[PDB]
């Protein structure tokens, strides 16, 4: 299980980061030399049926060990990284038997620290890997792809019985491109497991339900001096809109199972203004409540307005919980936690507020939880990420992978 | 007192609408086509000490008819149409003798209705001259205009005895930089009036005193799935405060003298959001009662802010009232008023619920309040006037200028 290591740094050292609003999949060169770098060591490594489609997204099977009956299971990792931050001169810093006191990022004011992050405290005695300060790590979700990369590895180069197993890596995960153009027949899974999660023990099968409420308000604008009975202010009915939205059911104030609204933003004069909104909510039923509260809330603003003067809902789904596609077929879970436990580690499963490709993934035919991949402060500058960390995912991916054989 | 119609329709032809935000003063060509046939008339007329400044303002003064130790006073117009409509190419339309139905404006499904302008049933009888629908008319201002040329022609040619008089002619009223570089020294009146207002009878001497309210919110904005008592919510905190402001005291339910609160624009993400509101008001104490209102709602919402969280409002006065600095002087109302009952008109006296330039220069050492036109429905394609309202406004300027000389 060599070059885990290795060939992170190299992917770390590729600018991958994704560009929201483009037409374009990939949207940015970047990730195309990362793929190609993929294709190539698949290659060299000798997996079967390696494509690359003109969307970006890379495919490979690496085929049974034994024979038997086994289903065909999958594993997989998008290539860009967050525009919310630059993986454009990543410079790694590597911090052997961590004692737990603050990492300097670089030469500067910039700090890791326990004080800020107390999971360090749980990571005493490993090595980690952090940034100069001046960028993004790339963990997210460049480990995940060196831990597919690496299991593969393991796999055919030692005694260990699999069915077939299939890989993908994907362009736009961070601008909700991750699974538009995923060819789910092609990839051939029977079930799979994205490779983008959390610290060590990080099991997810549970997602936000998504929508986006947007509001169009038509209002009468006029000279103020003359407006009596005439003027309709739409800014005024917008902020009797989200006065009547829950304050307490917001994200500033939600946490693990509790759904929310959120505006996101507005913008408006007299005459027109416009509200962004989102909905999330674990639960199908209180996620319906939800839209019809934000409709009942729209109905009461617009009473009785001067027919040229109105309120207009769009509400738009943008994602499900995957819950019952996953429970819905029991080795999925159950493999991934015998696996983790077979590899001494104890399985930590929280839900997923926002969503995932797997979560796509998993309507389209494909229930996709996610695995740990130990990296944490995923979008930041003090993103950082633990070698035992990543080195305990591949343990995980090949005991998976040795389980459903044994099963099969 | 001729060529008071064919010196309007003259100036109505030529295209003077004004532009907003422009630096150069006046905003357009157009208005300098105008300023310099005015220019000329004075010349050919035999006004003295004509001057055009750089910045487009037109002065002249007409000499004392008489001896005595007369007061100068002054009649102020401006050149300018609105940008809220085309001045274009304005095709007049004259009704005479207007016997009281609906006016078909052009070909087409346009019309001047006494059921939407029940002023119309006040003008049985009369000559109406209005727009072809697909534009302004220009009445206002080129209507004073008009008269105040043509009272000058009136005053010049009969018998009317009369101290000095000065007249001016500005560039961009209706953007708001009339009386910006009004050279009040130059213009030598004890004091003047505009001849900016409305239907016979009109007499204006008490405006808004006027502010401009804005607010910077800074929030602080993070992924909403992992928000909670660290997402600060700009936008709540904007509809808190709008919240807070009076849904009775804005310009859909004020009229004559009570002032209001109006949120002109607002736009906004989570990370920030910004405010636009105005605060009018007859009365200065209940001025400065409102500007307290606003800080005051600002720091409720303002409560608990984590320092990098806050709420900033930056106050500007406009303009003021200008009753104090106009009824100083009683003959400045009294020959008015006088004026108009000499010549069997009852003054109306009704505040203004904005500002003019005139409320400007009463402050810039020129008490100057406003006076008829006979003009109506001022910055649409319904925009109209009357020829005898015109030769009113001429009646009564020519009126005040022999009142005037009489008690001096
Ligand atoms: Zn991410
Ligand atoms: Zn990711
Ligand atoms: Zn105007
Ligand atoms: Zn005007």
């Amino acid at each position: 299980m060599d070059k885990l290591l290795e060939r992170f740094l190299h992917y770390v050292s590729l600018d991958t980061q994704s560009k929201s609003g483009v037409r374009q999949v990939p949207s940015t060169e970047g990730q195309w030399k990362l793929l190609r770098l993929l294709k190539q060591q698949l290659e060299e490594m000798g997996l079967v049926n390696i494509t690359l489609s003109e969307k970006g997204t890379l495919m490979a099977t690496l085929p049974a060990n034994v024979e038997g009956d086994i289903p065909a299971i999958g594993f997989i990792s998008h290539v860009d990284t967050s525009p919310d931050f630059s993986g454009k001169n990543v410079n790694p810093q590597i911090v052997e038997n961590y004692r737990g006191g603050d990492i300097a990022l670089g030469i500067g004011d910039e700090v890791l620290s326990p004080v800020m992050f107390p999971v360090l405290h749980q990571l005493l005695g490993q090595t980690l890997i952090t940034t100069d300060g001046k960028t993004l790590l790339g963990a997210d979700d460049k480990a995940g792809v060196a831990e597919i990369m690496t299991a593969l590895a393991v796999l055919k180069g030692n005694p260990i019985p699999h069915g077939d197993i299939k890989v993908a890596f994907t362009p736009d995960e961070e601008v909700g491109k991750g699974a538009k153009h995923f060819d789910v027949e092609a990839f051939g899974a029977q079930w799979a497991y994205t490779v983008d999660g959390g610290g060590v023990g990080e099991l997810e099968f549970e997602n936000f339900n998504a929508a986006s409420v947007n509001i169009k308000i038509v209002g009468n604008n006029v000279h103020p001096g003359t407006a009596k009975g005439v003027m309709v202010n739409a800014l005024s009915l917008a902020a009797r809109i989200h006065a009547e939205v829950p304050a307490d059911e917001a994200p500033e104030t939600t946490e693990g199972y509790e759904g929310f609204y959120h505006l996101a933003s507005m913008k408006g004069t007299v005459d027109r203004a416009e509200m962004h909104y989102i909905i999330r909510d674990f639960d199908r039923k209180q996620f319906e409540a939800r839209k019809r509260k934000m409709m009942e809330i729209a109905k009461k603003v617009g009473k009785g307005l001067h027919p040229d003067c109105y309120i207009e809902l769009v509400i738009e789904d943008s994602y499900y919980n995957m819950r019952e596609k996953v429970v819905e077929h029991p080795h999925i879970l159950d493999i991934a936690q015998q696996a983790m436990r077979d590899c001494h580690i104890t399985p930590e499963m929280k839900p997923i507020r926002g969503g995932t490709d797997g979560a796509q993934l998993s309507f389209m035919g494909l229930p996709c939880p996610n695995l740990f991949t130990g990296g944490y402060n995923y979008h930041g500058k003090h993103e950082f990420v633990t070698l035992e960390g990543m080195e305990k995912a591949v343990q995980v991916i090949v005991r998976i992978a040795e389980l459903t054989a044994k099963r099969g």
